[PDB]
């Protein structure tokens, strides 16, 4: 199984989040790429068992700039009988926290893909209870293998 992880980061907390996921993928026996958002195609997921987007919350707008092209081509896609899984990094000073991760999820849904875990929003830095989130998160997706 093939997960694909496509991630937007601009000061490392949210990529930090990708790799911790992909390595407990990795670990757990799947094949696993990830990429950087501006560098690959939503379409990319078509070829993929699991597609997980890891973004993290920037304004009122939410998404971050650079993200905003794959959310568009993100949202064309017919993804039925694949599984999703979203999760980020936000800050818990905002009321907002982690939507992007929310707006993420339900334009997902719209693609047909079927959530395979609970998405986690994390407070900016990972810390210990990050981890034993995004580890449940990843051993909840290889489950649905
Ligand atoms: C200008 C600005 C606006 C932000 N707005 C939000 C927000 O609305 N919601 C949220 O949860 N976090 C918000 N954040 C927090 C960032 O998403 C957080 O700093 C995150 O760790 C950045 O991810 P990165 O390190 O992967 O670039 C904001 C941060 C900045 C600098
Ligand atoms: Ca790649
Ligand atoms: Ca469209």
């Amino acid at each position: 199984a093939l997960a694909k992880i496509v991630f937007a980061s601009m000061t490392g907390n949210t990529e930090e989040i990708a790799d911790i996921v992909a390595d407990k993928l990795r670990d757990l026996g799947l094949d696993v790429d990830v990429d950087e958002c501006t560098t690959v195609d939503a379409s990319d997921f078509l070829e993929a068992d699991i597609a997980i987007v890891a973004t993290y919350t920037y304004g009122d707008g939410e998404l971050p700039d650079e993200m905003m092209d794959f959310y568009e081509d993100l949202a064309d896609l017919n993804l039925n009988g694949k599984i999703y899984g979203v999760v980020g990094s936000g800050d818990t000073f905002y009321d907002e926290f982690c939507k992007a991760v929310d707006d993420f999820d339900r334009v997902f849904v719209s693609t047909g893909a079927e959530k395979g875990s609970e998405c986690v929003k994390v407070d900016l830095s990972a810390e210990e209870e990050d981890i034993e989130r995004l580890e449940q998160f990843a051993e909840e997706l290889a489950a649905k293998v």
